[PDB]
RNA sequence: AUAGCACUCUGCAAACACGAAAGUGGACGUAUAGGGUGUGAUGCCUGCCCGGUGCUGGAAGGUUAAUUGAUGGGGUUAGCG
């Protein structure tokens, strides 16, 4: 769906349509208020740059552990959440606790869900890795006992599950990396659902500012004392680009964790 | 500056930033995400060069630090003359 060009900023605007995500207020049980930071930590100093502004959020409490073992639920609704790309679903369980998980995709109102080691083969249901079947399509990994889902929760994301070793699992990654889990940590049937999200056109620098990014000012139009890039009469860049901090920018590794080294069975390539 | 484009880094106790540390931002986010760099709607497009500098990946040959202390050369004196 494309805008049409009634004004210059409308031109290039596309929108994503889902005609199935719930109108009215969220479950208000399940949100709590969210204050803007502006990228500045504790001594008040700007730590990440170009962050600022956007509108005003409310937090939606998601369950990313799903412990809530042997208890069949049914899908309510879909929700829009302003947190992240995904959409949420509503859940009201057989005793009538309510809750939010990720919505994998093509999940309604009217389906139904579980977890535990029994849980059926269908998407949205929450099961060990040591359940789940060889060959299957997952997302929402979980890397510790108990923590809850950290991999694979960002709109259309989902991971392979490719064999069982020892006691652990062998996974693919949306980056192309495959890793070990271990095979008692949980994972989510199914792919994340807005699968269109990276199809949007924002069209005008409005519609990122309402998202709350400021602007990025290149090193290139600084003076010598501001970056590295800075200097110079006329255009010229005549240096290796590095950051303002003076970190090459081009190819250039970063990594330097040496603990959990022995979990990544092969690099996505060029890293 | 900008929407759009591209390269590259980052598997989460993320990279990155602040700080002496504790800790904090990134983010109550998880590669359709986050940082850095360049270009600047859109249309048609974007040729040749890896010798130099850099980056990435190999090789185990040559060179090299602390550490180690085999040998050789002196000082001194019991004794012998
Ligand atoms: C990528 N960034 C999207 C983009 O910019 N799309 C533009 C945009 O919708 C609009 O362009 C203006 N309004 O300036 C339109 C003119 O109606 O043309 C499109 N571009 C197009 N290129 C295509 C072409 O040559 N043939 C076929 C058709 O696909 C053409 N449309």
């Amino acid at each position: 769906q494309k805008c049409k060009p009634t004004s210059p900023g409308r031109r290039f605007v596309e929108k994503v349509v889902h005609d199935h995500l719930h109108k009215g207020a969220p479950y208000a049980p399940l949100v709590e208020a969210k204050k803007r930071t502006g990228g500045r930590n504790n001594n008040g100093h700007i730590t990440t740059r170009h962050v600022g502004g956007g509108h005003k959020q409310h937090y939606r409490i998601v369950d990313f552990k799903r412990n809530k073992d042997g208890v069949p639920a049914v899908v309510e609704r879909i929700e829009y959440d302003p947190n992240r790309t995904a959409h949420i679903a509503l859940l009201k369980y057989a005793d009538g606790e309510r809750r939010y998980i990720i919505a994998p995709k093509g999940l309604r109102a009217g389906d139904k869900v579980q977890s535990g080691n029994d849980a059926p083969i269908r998407p949205g249901n929450c099961l060990p890795l040591r359940n789940m079947p060889i060959g299957s399509t997952l997302h929402n990994v979980e890397l510790k006992i108990g923590k809850g889902a950290q991999l694979a929760r960002s709109a259309g994301a989902s991971v392979q599950l490719l064999g069982r070793d020892g006691s652990y699992a062998i996974i693919r990654l949306r980056s192309g990396e495959m890793r070990k889990v271990h095979v008692e940590c949980r994972a989510v049937i199914g792919e994340v659902s807005n699968q269109e999200n990276n199809l949007r056109s924002l069209g005008k620098a409005g519609a990122a500012r309402w998202r709350g990014v400021r602007p990025t000012v290149r090193g290139m139009a600084m003076n010598p004392i501001d970056h590295p890039h800075g200097g110079g009469e006329g255009r010229n860049k005549g240096i290796q680009p590095v950051s303002p901090w003076g970190q090459k920018a081009k190819g250039y590794k970063t990594r330097t964790n040496k603990r959990t080294t022995k979990m990544i069975i092969r690099d996505r390539r060029v890293k």
